[PDB]
């Protein structure tokens, strides 16, 4: 039942990245990923569980791109560069973007797990990221209000209130107010 | 010149009310119209929209509460430690401003300036005890989006009030902590 899972997610991530948030359909996605739409509702209840999912996947997936050694000698300049990579990463797909924060924005109680689980990822790479070795504390919740600037600025951007280097600006200014 | 400003007045008085014991969908144009005394139509010409409403009664909000520690992290706590039991009072109309900026378009994009202007000049002034500096003008931004993704989790039972009052709380440490 895993290849199963990464044939949905699979599924998932390519029609959100063709349509957004509208296209990503559960009979859809079921039909592209070739299993019955009862085992997909099964796997996942919802297309907010789906996107979240498949949010928290690419996540794992960038975590294990290269390796802690992989920069900057100061904390500072490893968690830019982390924020940097994310950051133009979002840049090069505003579809995807967009089905992941509307997803975000329609995640309740019943997906909590699935929004735990990417929330402890990204958290995590921020944390490492900073550190030499295991975060503290303190990393930690500097990761959180990190993630947290980008959501808030994200729900403008989805709205057309702000634009992704209005973003990107933000989080940079997070960056440094934190440990520059 | 008086009229219009006490139709205003009482148009946001009634959204105040409205969305405090009712929440989000209590807030409805003919409602407010009915409860501020004005004809709907005043309304409309007044506010398009109950985002436009919410958002435009929260300035006023901040605006009233501007009017009427020993460091800035001291000040910028005690700040927030009030709006936060005020928040607390308040869980309806808090779901329905929170409600109204997660849903806020383009169209009140200007709106939603003016008051975040507003708020944050709040908090940095606070945190300067005067005139601000740049950088604490931004950090008073890094709280409001803070406060805005947790009452995000909070909206959608993710989170409790607890969690978001201690996120802020850690915010403010970790951004102006002595």
């Amino acid at each position: 039942q895993r290849e199963r899972r990464k044939r949905i997610l699979d599924a998932t991530m390519a029609i959100a990245s063709k349509g957004g948030y509208e296209a990503v359909q559960m009979r859809a996605v079921a039909d592209r990923a070739d299993v019955a739409v009862g085992t997909l509702y099964r796997y996942f209840p919802s297309k907010v569980h789906l996107l979240v999912s498949a949010l928290g996947r690419e996540f794992s997936r960038i975590d294990a791109k290269t390796d802690r050694s992989a920069a900057g000698a100061t904390p500072f300049q490893r968690l830019n560069f982390m924020v940097g990579k994310l950051n133009r990463a979002m840049q090069r797909n505003p579809l995807l973007t967009e089905a992941m924060t509307r997803a975000y924005v329609f995640a309740d109680a019943s997906a909590a797990s699935e929004v735990d689980q990417v929330e402890k990822l990204i958290d995590s790479m921020f944390a490492r990221a900073m550190a030499n070795g295991e975060p503290t504390e303190d990393q930690y919740h500097i990761a959180r209000v990190i993630s947290d600037v980008w959501l808030s600025n994200l729900l403008a951007w989805l709205t057309r209130r702000a634009s992704a280097t209005d973003v990107s600006k933000r989080l940079d200014l997070a960056v440094r107010l934190l440990i520059g």
